[PDB]
């Protein structure tokens, strides 16, 4: 999580955007957020999808400065879309979507994992010794 | 987050295991955890690095059944490594490491995002109508 | 239309907000936009009302700098709410609402009036002579 | 935008007429137009100011039926003046003035706002679903 400038090529849908990142075009996918579909080849457009797209679309279009929190490993999804936290003038796009009920936080095992970490810290195990 | 079998080939580090997935050799990076490394690009061998490596190796080599579970989003990194929650006889290596203080939970904006999702649910917005 | 700083006291609904304007609290109404209702004493909450409120609410809450385009005549509605164009970090709130289909532009005779003005300009009448 | 009768009392300027509205004396400021003034706070008598004043006066004094139409939003200013579209025998004084080049249409963000509303309608967003 180190911000880096990017510029908008074009907004694609609720959770994907095409940006110029490092002098090269790149389609980014919003980390940890799943918005309803609009352009998905398997199940079409879902309820609130259009509204989700419009939100993301205008958020990155009205923005003067766009930045991305894209890991040094440049992780991508199965379609080659780079995952990141996108900020429209410092406001996080993934959170803004989630807060308006236009995206759902994706299911991960983090909550469970930190539960364990706290316990290992308590017991002051190895790293936490 | 669907589980799939995989056959061990070789443990590479505390955070990386080479598996035979669907007939093809594949190297996996453990999701949501950061392990001290024996193979750090700049540092080389880190403190507790040998410990986490020995742990993953033992945990993985003594399992009868290995399984990988993928994040619906991030699936691969720029080095070609798959990203997964790996299981050794029903026990997650990711969590095993964290519990022993041999790995930390990766930084993420999930906690923040759930806070807002909870607010959205509460206010009965769009997808939560 | 000259911008002036204001600070957020609290967001009220889709089209009203309470701001500190000139060292005094003031409830502002968004000019030319009518959003569905939520807190209206005569007909309750309307469809898309909650969503409208959440939009305006977070727009002015996540904003570092808030400004208003409030006329020197300090025009108010029947409930004493001052009408203005509100900007959340330079982004106009009234337009953002309208663009997401959360507000409708209010009906005025302006389009008709400018039609006439153009004709008076053509004929280079009095002022335009 | 509902019309109501009003009885003339006295014309005050090109942009202001004192009317007897609902049994009470009320001074009205013409909506959406800016007229050169004979009674300008800083300038005093402006060019074409006498002309617009004479125009409003004649237009208003020779009408049999006067009516005021209000903006559903802005209704009063800090000086206590009501804001309205005034009609003299079915003819709007506001438009009459503009047509003769004796008044200009006030600056507004309505054109911009309709542009976006059209985009929202087209995309079938929320209220336009």
């Amino acid at each position: 999580l180190h911000k880096e400038p990017a510029t908008l090529i074009k907004a694609i849908d609720g959770d994907t955007v095409k940006l110029m990142y490092k002098g090269q075009p790149m389609t980014f996918r919003l980390l940890l957020v799943d918005t309803p579909e609009t352009k998905h080849p398997k199940k079409g457009v879902e309820k609130y999808g259009p509204e989700a797209s419009a939100f993301t679309k205008k958020m990155v279009e009205n923005a003067k400065k766009i930045e991305v929190e894209f890991d040094k490993g440049q992780r991508t999804d199965k379609y080659g879309r780079g995952l990141a936290y996108i900020y429209a003038d410092g406001k996080m796009v993934n959170e803004a979507l989630v807060r308006q009920g236009l995206a759902k936080v994706a299911y991960t095992h983090e909550q469970h994992l930190r539960k364990s970490e706290a316990q290992a810290k308590k017991e002051k195990l190895n790293i936490w010794s």
